[PDB]
């Protein structure tokens, strides 16, 4: 036997960083969860019990803190590039670094119609993430994403015209609730190294804001023919707004809300046009994906 | 042996209800999770296998749907009173109903600086809850609450002057991060029955908004001497704003963010006044509670 | 306003302890999660920002480690009594200690039909817990419990004869799946202090083993008329086996497995006596409780 | 823009199946969670709102129930092959089916030293899984796995000789606790179709039992030089025992248990050779992976 692939590192490293404007007295906090996995010439640690090739996972954790201390942690696409680049340049036998970052929301509180200087609130569980792969001699691959964005529209969603055969019991509908947890990923064109990533810095936050806005507007306005059709429209718009993106990927659960027939109880009418009370279903759920790129 | 206490019912009943304004075309959704437990003369179901006294848990579930269909589901203190009252009046041998409701947020989306008629987003995992106990001949006891409100302030929090003995290693501090998940409960004065609850309807939503606002403002503005001191101030204000409240209860975790000493690495300064990078701690955590009432 | 009730302390303190037999070379591990909340004369910490009365939560955490170091951590009813007693004797103004302990399973591995000296496996998520309230001048109240015991029987469970009215749609049945997560608590008679608890040490583990065994045997053998009837039988037996127990409490979810009618598909028969494939339901679920004591 | 990749289907389909031996009266239950995602000529559902190409996710759910009704659900590698094969043969425009199955444990209860005919208990949260990809014209790819196997050894684990530089603070050790959650996957050689999978049926369960046993024995007996070294030894043995396996993959977290220095308290000795009380750390954790194949 032989080692076909190997990676190791530190997972679930929680990091918080505060920025203090001495001028204005305004404070800004950043909180994230970091994973860093390394690859290189480390086979002997597995095959020969040779630990000399191992950069201890505890040292990797130390390095994340130090890096966060000496560099900006935002935007995450930059911080992740700096962190991955560090491992491949510092260690001769390490040739790839895979860095995953999850940014948690800490939103400035508004007190009395005015932004508070140092108080924050977590508004929802929606995350902004980055996956950065830094490979010696192959540049920097970045995939940015937003996830945990949960939305629902109570009408203007349809589903009819689908295949019908002896396995089908689902009825066609012209009016239904559509609810989902949005997971959207945009993959950037490969970057030659850190200097190139630094040159595109302003595009990261703007592209994140754009993906979010397009996602929300398209969901709210589209008279949805299906989840498939609505998601393609979002992805089409994101690609058209940012040329440096190669592919957009969406992964959407269809969280079902079933009508409850109450007619067995005093002829109570609660179906079709009279539907008011529904039962949200925990499982199972439809799962719909699509990767859209440039023709 | 004998049955000293008994209750049974249906838990985790998810309910969704939509309101459609035919005039404006505006839709409003309500989503909640309901638990209903009953008590009464049901001992024989346990002792003698006598199921004749049992209102099937499946029937209790049916009843929640029917009740939601025929009545307003908001404010939750009213819907819960209606639901509990129903069981004790309908069934002769049922003398207490305990109804718990958790309201999930579905917040109208703003598209292009304007409220969307039928699209919603879950902004955070913060809940509004109610506990309603409807006891035959003893009226209606209601406890309302908000939970899952997660906040953090990066400065203006202190902790010094505490007891020091041979078990103490904690250092006094004049500047620290304060973060917590707020769980606040206000207990209403006992109500004689449904007609009395209906008479106070407008006070429910207003008191909920008040508890939230006071909680947020006090946390942000108080130069906190301790979690204990800050929570008492919140509770004091809520009691002063609403006379129909008998007691306010707060339960607050103190989620710790530790300084990271980086001086072993090139004399890097990251403690005290130079602290920028912290390590959020998952556990353990301080847990601080207090019940405040009227003197 | 005034402080009606107050308690504070440390939650989620994870503790591991290893015992090494120098003779046999056999090692035994104990892992638990501890919560300790204190009460006493601490009102001024809330009302006057007077921290002098506060035993820091960090010190409480230190104390748990020290106590675990100097005393046996098993059985948990003893360790919890020692820990609570410590706070009320050490601090003059602290009059009650509430200690909660959750024991996690680490079960000796069997390698080659033989017990391994120092390797363990977590077999299931079932917990053994204790709640200990140590109140100055009122002795020691202990509630022991087992939870997270998940079981299912595929037949020999019935449910018929229940009340039927206009809210009922559930059909009577003579054969069904019964599945639940067992939560059983036995409350001990009040103890005068530590010396009395020490005198009953051997009864703790034996009573825990007994509750478990009776729970499992009764569930498997009873031709269940209802969850209510089966749980009363368990509680009756536990009370008869241990006189020092005052009350047994059971709290049982009824996790439903619905039949799937497949007759719309080629007359496939999958209901009643032909039922083979079921759909486990995540929610909602029946919740059945009962507290049984001595007549 | 264009669709580069697309898949859709049903996730979280919970299925239970009971087998009743009319002879012996012995019942056997199987419980699983199934995901099925399809690919084929379905681009137009995204691009043109053409639902005619869509096999409704609800129909996919129906099909899982029907398939489970007409076929054995064990071993899971077979059931998954049958299910995936069904979609590609039945639908002309569907060319790949991806089926994921998670098997939950329901272990026959032993009552009075004897196997009970129809009562079961969930012993741990350990899963047996399968991933089956059925691609038209490319046969059947199966990856089997076990996950959620949580183990700990209190001694006979070392970690010394690792790289040391200015980022290192970790001390070398010759004696430590080693704890992890085992995730092991074995990939089978490609199968030509269902008839070939049926021919190897007996090898599935045996290979699963083998992977488990080797994993447990190697963990318990190896005087571990590192997680890397111990995992390679397991994978080496699995490959040697089953020729039809092409690659073994392990993914192991290193769950840390830190020593607690108690010397600041009365010179209490709790480090190195005197270590008895440890603090289990929730995060961060080391993450170590390796894919081992044939030379
Ligand atoms: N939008 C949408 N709804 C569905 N309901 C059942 N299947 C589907 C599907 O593929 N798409
Ligand atoms: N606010 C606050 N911080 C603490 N840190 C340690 N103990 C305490 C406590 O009781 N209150
Ligand atoms: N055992 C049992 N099954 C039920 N199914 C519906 N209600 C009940 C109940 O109260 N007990
Ligand atoms: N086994 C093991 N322990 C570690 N502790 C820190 N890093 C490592 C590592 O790579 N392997």
């Amino acid at each position: 036997s032989a080692v076909k692939a190997a990676r190791y590192g530190k997972d679930n490293v929680r990091v918080y960083k505060v920025h203090k404007d001495e001028k204005t007295g305004v404070q800004t906090v950043y909180e994230m969860t970091v994973c860093v996995l390394l690859e290189g010439e480390i086979e002997t640690s597995y095959t020969k019990a040779d630990n000399s090739v191992i950069v201890a996972t505890d040292s990797i954790k130390n390095t994340i803190y130090i890096t966060a201390k000496q560099n900006p942690v935002t935007p995450p696409e930059l911080f992740g590039s700096i962190l991955g680049t560090h491992f491949i340049e510092k260690y001769n036998h390490i040739h790839a670094a895979h860095v995953n970052i999850v940014c948690h929301r800490w939103t400035r509180m508004d007190i009395d119609g005015k932004p508070h200087p140092h108080s924050f609130i977590r508004d929802s569980e929606e995350k902004r993430n980055v996956q950065v792969d830094v490979v010696e001699g192959k540049g920097i691959d970045i995939k940015s994403s937003l996830s945990g964005l949960t939305v629902l529209k109570s009408t203007n969603s349809q589903f009819w015209g689908f295949l019908r055969d002896e396995y089908t019991t689902l009825k066609e509908t012209w009016d239904r609730i559509l609810s989902t947890d949005v997971d959207a990923t945009w993959q950037w064109k490969n970057f030659s190294g850190l200097q190139e990533v630094r040159s595109h810095v302003p595009k990261f936050d703007a592209t994140w804001a754009t993906a979010r806005e397009v996602t929300l507007k398209t969901f709210a306005e589209d008279n949805s023919a299906s989840v498939q059709a609505t998601m393609y429209k979002m992805a089409e718009q994101i690609l058209a707004r940012q040329q440096l993106i190669e592919t957009v990927e969406y992964s959407l659960p269809n969280k079902h809300y079933f009508e409850i027939d109450l007619s067995w109880h005093k002829g109570l009418q609660n179906t079709g046009k009279n539907a008011e009370v529904f039962a949200p279903q925990s499982d199972p759920n439809g799962l719909i994906k699509c990767t859209v790129g440039r023709s």
